[PDB]
């Protein structure tokens, strides 16, 4: 459908004109040719090809706009729009839809100040500039501030673990509105992606517009950018933006699978329906104007001739050929994982004793949690000595004697140094239960000397996994450059796994990266970091990872039973 689009360019024609000093009679139309085409459900080229009449039928829509959607439909674009811009700037378009700020306090903005972009505007902000205008006063200061940053951030992504559990408790308050029957959590965040935009929720409701209302109205919400019959995007106060859509309850699982996407899987989705003689819409799946599904997500893949399909794989990258063969892969999910198998603890640099982390584990129905404490040299420290870590390694064994399940593995996170040694000697590796390795200096090498040192350090017989392997930090730090393959290999061959850490700025191996490993046949590790017990909780990203890597529970470290993972740990491993 091309009616969003075309309702944000006469949105944009309504602003320009305004700014331009056109009828204000104009410039509210516009803006009511906006409102229709934005909650317009059927295709606007449906009721175009009906002719101009038709399209005049629409509530706002006269000769002089019905020309411009068949203008825009013929061409792909409005050229009064092309007009306007050749008269109105990026910058300054971009300055007017702030709120507070609009198109006739942007004029004087660009005519007065020198305002033509974000820049300027917070500039002007900053100094005071904006509160020796009249109607510019503390409470329109803060509005404008607030909305420069929700324009920056617009464009931008967080990591998914920084949002996850703040979308879900905005999904709390949606499933708690009067009239919402279900609600979920959709987009991007239901698929797992590392990386998200906006956060995008289904609501199923017989009363959509006043569910809408309601939404929009929750405590949580600090502004709203558009809201219709059927949909809102708002802003909260902690800064999320956030879309919502309303469908029937006849129409919840055709909406749910609409609204995860991703758009390429839909389109594989739309075209098998159609070859078969149905049309999937947002609505539902139908048999011309008979609805046969749509109620549940299941029924919907079954409509289509599909098995339900686990949404981390909704990517268009073979799920839709391997749904249509009957062999989906196996995929891990959080009850197989039997324990974290990275935490820190107060003998480093973790917040927490060895008594609350057992605690916290013990709540959480794991068999063991592996303590695995840094190494001297990552912490920029004199210390945990060689004599100490193994004074350590007899502390966590006592614990285990007076504690019981679930376990501790006495590990460490050893630093490689630079030359490929490891960071600790031989004789405190073979003491510990569990060996992770990793690069914490020199992140900047050459691709080939980083290469060089990581098959170095794989070369030790005492590893047993490769720590958060490319060592990024989302929003700081970039990947280290090295060869995968060739390390992937090397640890493939000497039967070390490489881990997936969930913690929410490091999703290291990457989705992609992980993928590779998986597919190349190693063993994976999967933890958290955890330096608090409240980092636990980032497990579920870490099996959110495995599940778009198409990771099953085999060749998981973390499926194994503590017996079974001590025998895997002690065994001669690799070719
Ligand atoms: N059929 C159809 N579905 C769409 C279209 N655009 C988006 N969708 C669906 C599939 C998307 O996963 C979902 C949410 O759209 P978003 O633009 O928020 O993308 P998504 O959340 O997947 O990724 P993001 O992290 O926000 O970049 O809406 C479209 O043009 N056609
Ligand atoms: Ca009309
Ligand atoms: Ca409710
Ligand atoms: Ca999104
Ligand atoms: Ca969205
Ligand atoms: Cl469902
Ligand atoms: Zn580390």
């Amino acid at each position: 459908m091309r009616n969003q689009e075309l309702a944000r360019i006469f949105e944009e024609i309504g602003l320009m004109s305004e700014f331009l000093g056109d009828n204000p009679f104009r410039v509210r139309a516009y803006h009511q040719a906006a409102r229709t085409l934005y909650d317009l459900d059927t295709p606007i080229e449906e009721i175009a090809e009906k002719g101009k009449e038709a399209l005049m039928e629409l509530p706002g829509v006269g000769p002089d706009l019905a020309e411009k959607i068949l203008e825009f439909l013929r061409t792909g674009k409005v050229r009064k729009h092309e007009e306007l811009s050749r008269k109105v700037p990026r910058g300054v378009l971009e300055v007017m839809e702030v709120p507070g700020v609009g198109p006739k306090t942007a004029r004087l903005l660009y005519e007065g100040l020198g305002i033509d972009s974000l820049e300027k505007l917070k500039a002007a902000l900053d100094r005071g500039d904006l509160t020796r205008l009249k109607g510019f006063g503390p409470k329109r200061a803060e509005r404008i501030r607030e909305g420069l940053a929700l324009a920056q951030a617009a464009g931008k992504r967080r990591p998914l673990g920084a949002v996850l559990s703040l979308a879900r408790s905005l999904l709390e308050a949606i499933r708690a509105l009067p009239g919402v029957e279900r609600a979920e959590l959709c987009g991007s965040a239901r698929r797992y992606k590392d990386t998200v935009g906006d956060l995008d929720f289904l609501v199923a409701s017989r009363e959509g517009e006043r569910a809408v209302e309601g939404f929009v109205r929750l405590p949580q919400v600090k502004e709203v950018y558009a809201k219709g019959k059927e949909r809102a995007t708002v802003f909260l106060k902690n800064g999320l933006q956030v879309d919502l859509r309303v469908v029937p309850p006849e129409s919840y699982g055709a909406g749910l699978q609409y609204l995860t996407g991703s758009a390429a899987h839909s389109i594989r989705l739309r075209a098998l329906a159609q070859e078969k003689g149905l049309k999937l819409s947002e609505y539902g799946v139908f048999r011309g104007e008979k609805r046969i599904a749509g109620e549940t997500e299941e029924e919907v893949y079954a409509a289509l001739g599909l098995p339900w399909i686990p949404p981390p794989l909704r990517e268009d990258q073979g799920e839709v050929e391997a749904a249509l063969e009957g062999r989906l892969p196996k995929l891990l999910e959080l009850p197989q994982v039997k324990g974290d198998l990275q935490v820190h603890s107060t003998y480093s640099d973790g917040q927490n004793t060895l008594e609350e982390l057992w605690e916290a584990a013990k709540t959480m129905g794991y068999r063991y949690l592996a303590v695995t404490d840094h190494s001297p040299a990552v912490r920029v420290a004199g210390g945990p000595s060689p004599e100490e870590a193994l004074k350590r390694v007899g502390e966590i064994r006592r614990f285990n004697e007076t504690h019981g399940p679930p376990y501790l593995l006495a590990g460490a996170e050893v630093d490689i140094h630079p030359d490929g040694t490891l960071d600790y000697p031989d004789w405190v590796l073979r003491e510990l239960d569990l060996v992770l390795v990793s690069v914490h200096s020199r992140f900047n090498l050459p691709k080939a000397d980083q290469t060089k040192r990581l098959l170095k350090a794989l070369e030790n017989p005492f590893v047993h996994v490769l720590a958060h392997p490319t060592a990024r930090l989302l929003g700081r730090r970039a990947p280290i450059e090295a060869d995968w393959e060739a390390v992937f290999q090397k640890a493939k061959e000497k039967g070390v796994a490489v881990e997936i850490d969930g913690y929410y700025d490091r999703m290291d191996l990457p989705d992609d990266l992980a993928r590779m490993a998986y597919g190349m046949g190693l063993w994976i590790s999967l933890s958290t970091d955890a330096h608090q017990t409240d980092h636990l909780r980032f497990m579920e990203l870490a099996v959110g990872t495995a599940q778009r890597a198409w990771i099953g529970p085999e060749r998981v470290l973390n499926t194994l039973d503590y017996e079974d993972l001590l025998s895997w740990l002690k065994a001669r491993r690799g070719v």
